[PDB]
């Protein structure tokens, strides 16, 4: 039987290095909610696996012009790998390419601020043009204000499509530094599970503010025709019904908790 | 063809229109099912006839027989094409029919009549005053006699065993029956139908503690069904065009 390959992200607290790290190999250098979610995935479906960081670092979203795939999905799409164990939205575009399991997470879009920043709602930001605000590259939240009808949404878009300098970052890392070192003056849209991470690390200078936007979640995804894509989704569908989705949640998330 | 849509009078999702009486087929219902059936429709291209499950259950397996009922049921046996409803998504029922990506989320929940002195599930469970129960052949009894957690496993275990019996037909008659027992009957059933009911005359129920789990409804299909991927695309666009919310809003929150 052949090793599965999963791709994966380094996104805290869903896969992280591990302290040690540079001593340890393969799967061992990796800790957090997706490594421990591969391991159960792996368990009950009897595959051995490769835990790999995609390539470019990228969830995944399709070139306008070229009409290629980048991040995890491309991996997939393009045979690099045979599933994706992740916190990858599931949507549309997504799944006419790759095929997504039941989700085993929910979230929606969400907005992080420097603690005291003025802003509580995205109908505030949109209102007002002292905070700059973006999002991240190649992902769903992007693609989100892209298509969003919605008048405030809308708008929100064609502030940050033209913004100069760019609004938009590389990683989420990138998108939190933003916000603790511009005084209050950036504003930063990301999934509320990360946002919910974050507030609970250190330096605590940081909060979500407003409801979320949008419902959706995270699902595994596999390659279209996977002999993987059904074990897979009746996996997640056990360890949703045991509570063991739930137990991750509150090891990686709550138990970790840092601001009291 | 006309595609047979299984579906469930429970308020908000299906409910009988003003006058019914004197309408005729999709015309006598109305509600969120109603209004999400003539979406997914519309971006399937497919004519429905929406027919209410013959012996008003979601779904469950006789432990004897192993033989399905409710909605469940329905599409097990070729009696309908389609169920649209707020049908959980379970592992065994994923066994034998299709689930589409969920249209909406909830969890387990507890209804009190308001002032009764119950805060959560373990309050429930270490007293035996206030009597509590839940929906027979439904996700929610399924969940209680599953679990191994011990608060719930020790609610199992007084409800199984309680005479007379703390199980409801129907969600309406749960309902009725925290209203009318003076706060000494709880009522265990998901945060959708909870938070429905809370908004709604006379305003003397209200909803206690988190949530027990966290799931989602599905429209749900036979196996080998054509309707399985066009149907799933569909859900995820009303998702992403924001219907579902628009249609969450109309039926809840339009106490
Ligand atoms: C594995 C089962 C528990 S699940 O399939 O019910 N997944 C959970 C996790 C989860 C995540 C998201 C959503 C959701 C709800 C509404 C919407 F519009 N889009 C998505 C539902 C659920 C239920
Ligand atoms: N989870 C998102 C990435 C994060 C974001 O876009 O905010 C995706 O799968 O594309
Ligand atoms: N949604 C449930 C019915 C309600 C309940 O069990 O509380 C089901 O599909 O079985």
């Amino acid at each position: 039987n052949k090793t599965v390959v999963v791709t994966t992200i380094l996104e805290s607290p869903y896969v992280m290095m591990k302290k040690n790290h540079e001593m340890l190999e393969g799967n061992e250098r990796y800790e957090g909610y997706c490594v421990d979610l591969a391991a159960e995935i792996a368990k009950h479906c009897g595959f051995k696996y490769k835990l790999t960081i995609v390539g470019d670092g990228k969830y995944g979203a399709r070139d306008a012009d070229t009409k290629i795939w980048n991040g995890m999905v491309g991996e997939l799409v393009y045979g690099k790998a045979d599933i994706a164990i992740a916190p990858l939205t599931i949507t549309l575009v997504r799944e006419e390419v790759i095929d997504f399991s039941k989700p085993f997470m929910s979230l929606g879009i969400s907005i992080m601020i420097k603690k005291g920043t003025p802003i509580e709602s995205a109908e505030d930001l949109s209102k007002q043009t002292e905070i700059a605000y973006g999002t991240l590259d190649s992902g769903s939240t992007k693609e989100f204000f892209r298509r969003s009808k919605i008048a405030v949404f809308d708008k929100m878009w064609t502030y940050m499509r033209s913004a100069e300098p760019s609004v938009f970052v590389r990683t989420t890392a990138e998108g939190v530094a933003r916000v603790r070192k511009s005084k209050g003056k950036y504003a930063y849209l990301l999934e509320s599970t990360m946002n919910e991470y974050i507030e609970q690390r250190k330096p605590c200078d940081t909060m979500k503010v407003g409801g979320n936007l949008d419902s959706k979640g995270y699902g595994i995804a596999t390659p279209k025709g996977s002999s993987l894509r059904t074990p897979v989704n009746l996996a997640v569908l056990k360890l949703s019904e045991q509570g063991v989705l739930d137990k991750l949640k509150n090891k990686w998330w709550y138990d970790k908790g840092e601001c009291g």
